[PDB]
């Protein structure tokens, strides 16, 4: 887990981001997929679709949404190892039989400071806990098999 000053700047720098959820989550798909183009290929949404494709799918918001509701919790849980070890297993689960894995998770964490820098700077300390929260992401996928 992330200690409680790391969470707490981590959710410090999430809150205006988590403000506008359904644009700044739509947002955060889009310049995932902008920059990872292999992103995409693994949503059975999305495969083959072009950027602009996916931007205009009515499908966007419920992958986003589902994204930013499950990262909120990530969050708000971040220092209580307890629950992290809980989320993180689930969340590796899920993801690994649907074909994903740790390399596209780091290339997530490649990205998001600088997604989360776009919308307010964050305060210092800020984007080495969001490096490190999505470095127990990848860790648990390794984890689980991928
Ligand atoms: C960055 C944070 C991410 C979070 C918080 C997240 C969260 C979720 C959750 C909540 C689900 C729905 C699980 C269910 O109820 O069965 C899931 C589905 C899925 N995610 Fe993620 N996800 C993340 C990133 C990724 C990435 C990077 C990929 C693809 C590269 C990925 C691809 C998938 C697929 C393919 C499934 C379900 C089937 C599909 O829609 O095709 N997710 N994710
Ligand atoms: C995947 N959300």
């Amino acid at each position: 887990s992330l200690s409680a000053a790391e969470a707490d700047l981590a959710g410090k720098s999430w809150a205006p981001v988590f403000a506008n959820k359904n644009a700044n989550g739509l947002d955060f798909l889009v310049a995932l997929f902008e920059k990872f183009p292999d992103s995409a290929n693994f949503f059975a949404d999305f495969k083959g679709k072009s950027v602009a494709d996916i931007k205009a799918s009515p499908k966007l918001r419920d992958v986003s949404s589902r994204i930013f509701t499950r990262l909120n919790e990530f969050v708000n849980n971040a220092a209580n190892a307890g629950k992290m070890s809980a989320m993180l297993s689930q969340f590796a689960k899920e993801h690994v039989g649907f074909g994903v894995g740790s390399a596209q998770f780091e290339n997530v964490r490649s990205m998001f400071p600088g997604f989360v820098a776009s919308v307010a700077a964050p305060p210092a300390g800020a984007d080495a806990a969001w490096t490190k929260l999505f470095g127990l992401i990848i860790d648990a996928l390794k984890a689980a098999g991928a």
